[PDB]
């Protein structure tokens, strides 16, 4: 899982838009 940008996201911090997904 890394920096694609069409995600929920899941695990990182600041999520949906969520780097590093």
């Amino acid at each position: 899982s890394s920096m694609k940008l069409s995600f929920r996201a899941r695990a990182y911090g600041f999520r949906g838009p969520g780097p590093q997904l």
